[PDB]
């Protein structure tokens, strides 16, 4: 189970957007820390919509079990508050925030070692998942965390993590899957059921055409009747114009799930490459 933290030792400060069901906000929280030092530690605050407080069993047990499993690509958790009528994540502050973001503001900077970079630290933290049998279900650009820029002042590479896994979408209304096309793979869409490790490599794909395409949304451009219809036609996502991992996606977004290659074996095309 999660640390309780008190909402007492909670500060809410701004808003910085919204995720499904969900309203983020950037928070201080007073702890003591190692050698009772007292800290203010900046943290990201994410709030289930009290409309939607159904979900929350959802929302919390997939951080909780993947906070289970410590993994410097994985994101840490703190804890959670029982505010009151709030259900409350208490997560690290990470500095630089979202890659989708990232990318697109620095996207005449990042080039395909940087991305390289980036997809074989996912792939690194996607295998640790895979070897604990532990889906995460929400890979996305929007959910890979960089914790520190490239510095190729000093030869430092960039450096991610993978955040929570939000609400499932064995929970989630079909029109919200449906929005989530191509992150979703085919097979959750026909029954969300469906959910499985296979999932997590498709989605991969998808991130990995994210990464590529300056945090462009694939397919943003169709409505979700579009959507369901790309996946009817067996279409696949168009390279990108730096197209150095499309093999590697079109590999990931294999309409067979029993096909697509495990991540030790993504790991092993990342590497040779370059
Ligand atoms: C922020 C947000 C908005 C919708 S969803 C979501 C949460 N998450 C996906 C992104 C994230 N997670 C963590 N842990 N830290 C940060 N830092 C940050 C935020 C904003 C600006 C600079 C840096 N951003």
């Amino acid at each position: 189970v999660f640390h309780k933290i008190r909402n007492e030792d909670l500060i809410f400060n701004e808003s910085l957007g919204q995720g499904t069901f969900t309203k983020i906000f950037k928070g201080v929280r007073r702890e003591v820390g190692d050698y009772g030092q007292l800290h203010e530690t900046e943290v990201l605050l994410k709030v289930l919509d009290k409309a939607h407080r159904n979900y929350s069993e959802s929302f919390f047990e997939a951080a909780s079990m993947m906070s289970k499993l410590s993994h410097k690509h994985l994101v840490l958790n703190y804890g959670v508050c029982v505010c009151g009528d709030e259900n409350i994540l208490v997560q690290e502050f990470v500095k630089f925030g979202s890659l989708d973001t990232y990318l697109k503001k620095n996207k005449n900077c990042i080039n395909i070692l940087w991305k390289l970079e980036v997809a074989k630290q996912l792939a690194a933290a996607m295998h640790f998942l895979e070897e604990n049998t532990l889906i995460h279900g929400n890979v996305c650009a929007k959910n890979i965390l960089l914790i520190r820029e490239e510095d190729r002042k000093t030869g430092n590479p960039p450096f991610i993590k993978l955040s929570d896994p939000g609400i499932s979408i064995t929970v989630l209304p079909k029109d919200i899957l449906q929005e989530r096309i191509p992150w979703v793979p085919p097979e959750c869409i026909e029954n969300p059921k469906n959910l499985n490790l296979a999932t997590d490599k498709w989605s991969f794909g998808t991130t990995l055409w994210e990464i590529c395409s300056g945090g462009d949304k694939p397919l943003s451009a169709l409505d979700s009747q579009r959507k369901l219809q790309f996946y009817e036609d067996r279409h696949q996502l168009p390279a990108p114009k730096a197209a150095e991992l499309a093999n590697l996606i079109n590999n990931c977004m294999d309409y067979e799930p029993d096909h697509r290659p495990s991540f030790r074996a993504i790991i092993r095309d990342l590497n040779s490459l370059f």
